[PDB]
C-alpha cells in the first residue's frame, strides 16, 4: 500500500506557526514524498523559489532515517501556463531538450522520479502528453543502464470525466508510468454559485446531473479506461473550501456572493488549512452529508466544506475494498502538522487516519 505525499514550496513563508519546511515531516508517515513545484527554464528543468536547492536537500536527508522512503520532485502546478507546458511537448527539439535535462538534474539533488503536473491538457494537446509520457520513460530506462536504479515517473490527473476525455490517453500512458494520482478534490468550486461539496465520497440520490461529479464514478471511470488497479491512487484532500453565503440559507443548493474570507495563516479567497478549520469549528454548526458522506460547517455568513477523520478514514476503506495502489494527500502542510491546533495531540491527524486504514487488514 502506497502513501504519496504532497509537500508545497511556497508553505515556508507563511506566518508563525504556518510556516512549514522539510524539517516538519515525519519519516516513516508517508511511502513517497512529492516535492511541488519545479519550474522550465530554456527548455530545461529547474528550481522555482530561491532557496529550493536548501529545501531538495533538507527533504532528501529524511531518507537518512528512512531508507526505503522515496522522493519525486512535481513539474507544473496551477500557477504555471498550460500554454507554457503544451508548447514544450509539440516541437520534438524542444521535448527531447527537455527530456535530456530531467535524469542529470533529479540525480544531482537526490530525487528517485519525477512526477508530472500538467494542469491541464487541451483536445489538441492530448496526442502531445502520450509522447512526453513516452520518450520520458524511454529516457530513464536507457539511463539506468548506467547501473543506478532506474527512475519513477507519475502523472497527476484530474478527476473530472470532460476533462478527462478531452486530454489523456489512459490506456496508453498508464503501461508507461508507475502510478497515475487521481484529483478527486475538485468536484465543486465557487465558480458555480451555489454551495456544494468538493469531494464527495459517492453521488448520494439527491441530485442527478452531475452524477459524475464523485470520487466513486471517477475510479470507475479510470478502470474502464484502461488503468490497472495497482497503479491508481486516489487523491485526498487536508484543506477545504470556503464560501461566503449570500442568504440565511444553509441547506444544499443555498446561494453564494462569492469565496470564503481568508484564514489567518494560509491568506487565500476559498481555501482553508485543517489547522484553520479546526480552529473554525469552535462555535460552527455541525452538518453531514450522510448520502455522500463528507462533512461541512457553518458559522455567520461563512459555509465550509471540508474533510474529517471519519471521511478521510473511508475513503481510505474505499480505495482498499477497490484495490488500488492506495492514496495521495494534498498537502501535508495543510494538515495540523504541529499537531496543537485540533485538540487531541496528534501531528498529521489526517494523513496518519489514512495510514491506520492502509495498515490493517
Ligand atoms: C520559471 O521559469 C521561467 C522560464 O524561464 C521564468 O520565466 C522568465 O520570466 C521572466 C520574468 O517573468 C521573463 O523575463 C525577461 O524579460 C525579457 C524577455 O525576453 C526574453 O526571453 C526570451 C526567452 O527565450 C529570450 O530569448 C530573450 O533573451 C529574453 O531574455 C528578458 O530578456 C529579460 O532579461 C534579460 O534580457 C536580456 C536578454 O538578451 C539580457 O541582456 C539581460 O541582461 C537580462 O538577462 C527578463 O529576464 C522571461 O521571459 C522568462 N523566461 C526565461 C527564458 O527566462 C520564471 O521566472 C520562473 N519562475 C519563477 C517564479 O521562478
Amino acid at each position: 500500500y502506497k502513501l504519496i505525499c504532497y509537500y508545497t514550496s511556497w508553505s515556508q513563508y507563511r506566518e508563525g506557526d504556518g510556516s512549514c519546511f522539510p524539517d516538519a515531516i515525519d519519516p516513516f508517515l508517508c511511502t513517497h514524498v512529492i516535492y511541488s513545484f519545479a519550474n522550465i527554464s530554456n527548455n530545461e528543468i529547474d528550481t522555482w523559489e530561491w532557496n529550493d536547492v536548501t529545501l531538495y536537500d533538507t527533504l532528501n536527508t529524511l531518507k537518512n532515517r528512512n531508507p526505503n522512503l522515496k522522493t519525486l520532485l512535481s513539474v507544473g502546478g496551477w500557477n504555471y501556463g498550460s500554454q507554457r507546458f503544451s508548447k514544450i511537448a509539440s516541437k520534438t527539439q524542444s521535448r527531447r531538450t527537455f527530456i535530456k535535462s530531467v535524469p542529470p538534474f533529479l540525480r544531482t539533488h537526490g530525487f528517485d522520479g519525477l512526477d508530472l503536473a500538467w494542469l491541464w491538457p487541451g483536445w489538441r494537446d492530448k496526442r502531445h502528453l502520450t509522447t512526453l509520457v513516452k520518450e520520458m520513460k524511454a529516457e530513464f530506462v536507457r539511463e539506468a543502464q548506467a547501473g543506478t536504479e532506474q527512475l519513477l515517473l507519475s502523472a497527476a490527473v484530474t478527476a473530472g470525466k470532460i476533462a478527462i476525455d478531452r486530454g489523456y490517453d489512459i490506456a496508453q500512458i498508464s503501461r508507461h508510468l508507475d502510478f497515475i494520482s487521481l484529483l478527486t478534490y475538485d468536484f465543486h468550486g465557487a465558480w458555480r454559485q451555489t454551495v456544494g461539496h468538493h469531494s464527495p465520497l459517492f453521488r448520494g440520490n439527491e441530485d442527478a446531473s452531475s452524477r459524475f461529479s464523485n470520487a466513486d464514478y471517477a475510479v470507475s471511470y479510470m478502470l474502464r479506461l484502461g488503468a490497472p488497479a495497482n497503479k491508481l491512487v486516489m487523491g485526498i484532500p487536508t484543506f477545504g473550501r470556503s464560501y461566503t453565503l449570500a442568504s440565511s440559507k444553509t441547506d444544499v443548493g443555498a446561494p453564494i456572493s462569492g469565496p470564503g474570507i481568508p484564514g489567518r495563516f494560509t491568506k487565500w479567497k476559498g481555501i482553508l488549512a485543517y489547522y484553520e478549520i479546526c480552529d473554525f469549528l469552535h462555535g460552527a454548526t455541525t452538518h453531514r452529508f450522510r448520502d455522500q458522506q463528507v462533512p461541512y460547517a457553518t458559522k455567520g455568513n461563512q459555509w465550509v466544506a471540508y474533510d474529517d477523520q471519519e471521511s478521510v478514514k473511508n475513503k481510505a476503506r474505499y480505495l482498499k475494498n477497490r484495490q488500488l495502489a492506495g492514496a495521495m494527500v494534498w498537502a501535508l502542510d495543510l494538515d495540523d502538522f504541529r499537531g496543537t491546533f485540533c485538540g487531541q495531540n496528534l501531528t498529521f491527524p489526517l494523513t496518519s487516519a489514512i495510514k491506520d486504514v492502509l495498515a490493517r487488514v
